[PDB]
């Protein structure tokens, strides 16, 4: 199936037809993109908080307005999907979701309240697409740049009434019903160790330092439990590259940072009237990110390599987490750099899929964020910053939907694109929960 | 070709799979939506400033979060498109376009600077899709709820260096090179009268009261000139319904209001901390809305009827203008009501297209706006308001990208959806200029 090779402005932006992205009619290419045959594998790439605005800002800065992200923009089937949550007490819609509810929606097929993981408004557990995939025998992978206990990666393997329930200690006071010592299934980190996906890579080594309050591994740190349960623990790129196999007998657990893995690009924080009073910024590569710390692209590629050895097929979810984090921190450079980071991973995925032929690749976000691209002369009430793009022009970003600590989320529907068998299911308007059913039906799971 | 009959949440939002909008695999339906055959007609519906956020806000309020706009959401082929303009002096991209440059982009196929109409950065005129369609012998219609002189409807029939050049007087001092008395082609209203589309319906009767400074009709008001040039002048719904034919011999010109046509819904303006300090708002129908003033749906339906009598085919552009106007005025109810209004016109277009079979219907916006849907408890620096949705829940809207007077535009890419032959060309990432080429090619124009 054809992948959009190039959708950059074809010529001189200033001349007639020079800004065009199409070189001819697309009917035939679209026909060839449609297939209902079964999917052997599925790679779901999530850009945390990556709505259309974030994609545009990143493209403008890193590739120029007439540019083209080889990964993110290359998926042929596109659509828009709704991601509202539910109010726990009333059951009515709550228009602006958080990452927990949204992650639950696509991972279990049911709407829930803000902050829940793998449970509905009645606090009932529902099997995740990963658990189901593992049950059917497929290999499973879960990769992220955030703390593995964070919402997005946690939703696939944990069922807790509150996302804050990272380890034993926090769970005991915030999720008493889930607390291990109270007959619950355990904390997020604990349920993660139980779920046993073949490949799990990301940050969050900190919580693994906690000690189990009850159960078979009481007294032992969660890391010791991992080792004792046969997990292959990796903590740097070198070690990651050395892994030859990862399976149920010896699952891979890569903890590359105590918390969130390092951001790719550094830049100052947006300030009040920053586009007016401060000069234009040019982002700079983060020097503390390490040749020893794998990038999302490397983690993705390795994961694909190990997971592909299972002839049954595989399910892999990859998350570019810090797009959302930096967006919250009103830091344009960090936000854009993580989007660029995600793009590289989408490329890795698309390459593998293009040759394998039976892989469904999906790129989307969990929810919309606050960043907006405004006129250079804008006098906004919030935080702003001017950036020097690849076009050699200035672009101004504004974060003005919150006064408090962190810029907030928004309820706008957002882009979802797909490539491979069953991709037609992301076209037009759909809901985040349809994604669970699309992945399930594509994999022929029951 | 199938039209999305229903993509509303199929069941109980709170139950597994109840939020789903899909009821089965879409591959086959999408395959049936692909056709490369020639388009006999084209109906372009523009929601001024109607980005994904505006669409979601209006859907949440009027149809509920799991609801479905029968028009707007019913188009099967969807994608996102870029609309940046150019800096006149440098020729580099200017990330946030205004309505003039964007309307110029799709109407002529060339990028331009903010404020320009039908001319490039060198101020050179370029033929519009309407002029070209009229030349090839097709019937043409230009419909809007704004003053006919405003950017969107003007771009199809006028070529001036500044959008402010409404009539003789303003032209003489702001567009001297275009001023009739200086050998120019004339003001926006004057060129509109020259272009002679078969059907032109909208507001802006005020400028028609100005008198020609030179030329054959010097001394006469533009209204008199219209009458003298054989135009059928209509000023209300009754007269409009009475028109039996509209052609080059007797073109239809409907001036239904002095300026912009009345807004559909009334509601208070968003205020600082309005979601906190004031109660939730329920929009109410504008009593001045009227029985003698045609609605966008009525104008669209009448236009289609008159235009369809030309066997060669027709080109019609319809614009829901006040979506952007109200968005600027930080008035949620006006904004949303105009989106509901546009939806009705999209339904009429789709109905006709569905049965005619050779019509390309495109629905999109010229540029993205400011409005954002934020959490109910949000403490924003700008203007906000709480609304009582059809769900019986509260939705808060934030306007916080400008301090001054008006909320500004944004540069995020936005939704474009299509139905009919050649619709495949709106899928994936495209540029607003590609739309000119898609309509040109579809129509077989040269
Ligand atoms: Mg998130
Ligand atoms: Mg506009
Ligand atoms: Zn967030
Ligand atoms: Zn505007």
């Amino acid at each position: 199936m054809p992948v959009l090779e190039n959708r950059a402005a074809q010529g001189d932006i200033t001349a007639p037809g020079g800004a065009r992205r199409l070189t001819g009619d697309q009917t035939a290419a679209l026909r060839d993109s449609l297939s209902d045959k079964p999917a052997k594998n599925i790679i779901l790439l999530i850009g945390n908080g990556m709505g259309d605005s974030e994609i545009t800002a990143a493209r403008n800065y890193a590739e120029g307005a007439g540019g083209f992200f080889k990964g993110i923009d290359a998926l042929p089937l596109t659509g828009q999907y709704t991601h509202y949550a539910l109010n726990k007490k009333t059951g009515k819609p709550d228009y602006v979701t958080d990452s927990a509810a949204s992650a639950t929606a696509w991972s279990t097929g049911v709407k829930t309240y803000n902050g829940a993981l793998g449970v509905d408004i009645h606090e009932k557990d529902h099997p995740t697409i990963l658990e189901m995939a593992k049950a059917a025998g497929l290999a499973t992978g879960n990769v992220s740049t955030a703390e593995l206990q964070d919402a997005t990666p946690a939703a696939l393997v944990a069922h807790v009434t509150s996302r804050k329930c990272y380890g034993p200690s926090a769970t005991s006071e915030k999720c008493p019903g889930n607390a291990l010592e109270k007959g619950g299934k355990g904390s997020i980190t604990e349920q993660l160790l139980n779920a046993r996906a073949d490949v799990t890579l990301g940050g969050g080594a900190k919580t693994f330092a906690e000690t189990a309050t009850a159960g078979e591994w009481q007294g032992k740190t969660l890391r010791e439990q991992a080792q004792a349960r046969g997990y292959q623990l990796v903590s740097d790129a070198a070690s990651l590259n050395s892994v030859t196999e990862a399976n149920q007998q010896k699952p891979l657990l890569g903890l590359f940072a105590d918390g969130n893995m390092p951001v790719r690009w550094l830049g100052p924080k947006a300030t009040y009237h920053g586009n007016i009073d401060k000069p234009a910024v040019t982002c700079t590569p983060n020097p503390q990110r390490n040749d020893s710390v794998p990038t999302l692209a490397q983690m993705t590629d390795k994961a694909i390599e190990l997971l592909s050895k299972n002839e049954k097929g595989f399910f892999l979810q990859v998350e570019g987490a810090s797009i959302d984090k930096q967006d919250h921190a009103a830091n344009p450079c960090g936000q854009i750099g993580e989007t660029v980071d995600l793009d590289e991973a989408v490329q890795r995925a698309l390459e593998f899929a293009k040759k394998e032929g039976n892989t469904l690749v999906i790129v989307t976000a969990d929810h919309a964020h606050a960043s907006q691209i405004v006129a250079p002369d804008t006098k906004a009430p919030g935080l702003t910053q001017a950036l020097n793009t690849k076009d050699g022009a200035v672009m101004v970003m504004s974060y003005g939907n919150s006064e408090e600590d962190s810029q907030e989320h928004t309820g706008s529907q957002l882009r979802i694109a797909a490539y491979g068998p069953h991709a037609a299911n992301v076209v037009g308007l759909t809901d985040q929960t349809d994604l669970f059913y699309t992945m399930k039906a594509a994999l022929g799971l029951k």
